[PDB]
């Protein structure tokens, strides 16, 4: 993979409270796949609903057995709605910084895995566009009820968008995800506009 930095926006909201199990096991097995490290790719996980709260920054946890570990501790945030717009937003502003363990200033690709279950409480078109423009890559996973047209948008091109029926799918996606964040590479980005 080279060095890669990976995000995880998980939609912590009351629709994803049945899915969130199986949630926690795709992102541990997205995890599984990567080779963990501060030299090497660094992880950090949102969670969000009608505010977001980071579980982990990129430089928190530098080796994949305590990348898995955080993620299977995590709990629901909860909330009433999925605010995916103020969230992505959130994640530009204060995940994607050097101070926070960011390798963005050097050009190591910033990968966005953002998962939802029901159509944004909020508006996303315009949070997508800052999003790439400020250098995220995002891959939008849109399950069960979620709109695959709002996964197009904030996606870093529409076709990396993914929909998938049902929470219990997530599975038959896991290695075509990992191997987007190995094989994905900056130059491969930049002439995709």
């Amino acid at each position: 993979s080279g060095e890669k930095d990976v995000v995880f926006l998980i939609d912590g909201s009351e629709g994803v409270r049945s899915g969130f199990p199986l949630l926690k096991d795709f992102v541990q097995r997205v995890v599984e796949s990567l080779d963990v490290g501060p030299d090497q790719v660094r992880v950090a996980l949102v969670q969000y609903s009608d505010r977001t709260r980071p579980e982990f920054y990129l430089n928190s946890h530098m080796d994949q057995q305590g990348v898995i570990s955080a993620i299977r501790r995590l709990t629901l945030l909860g909330g009433p709605t999925p605010n995916t717009g103020a969230a992505l937003e959130f994640v530009l502003r204060n995940i994607l910084t050097s101070s926070t363990g960011s390798r963005i200033a050097e050009g190591v690709p910033q990968l966005l895995i953002v998962l939802t279950a029901e159509p944004s409480g909020d508006d996303v078109r315009g949070p997508s566009v800052v999003l790439k423009q400020g250098g995220a890559v995002p891959i939008g996973i849109g399950i069960g009820n979620a709109d695959i047209s709002e996964m197009q948008t904030i996606s870093f091109i529409p076709d990396f968008a993914v929909a998938i029926p049902t929470f219990r799918e997530l599975g038959t996606i896991q290695q075509v995800i990992s191997e987007r964040v190995i094989q994905l590479n900056r130059e491969e980005l930049s002439s995709l506009k």
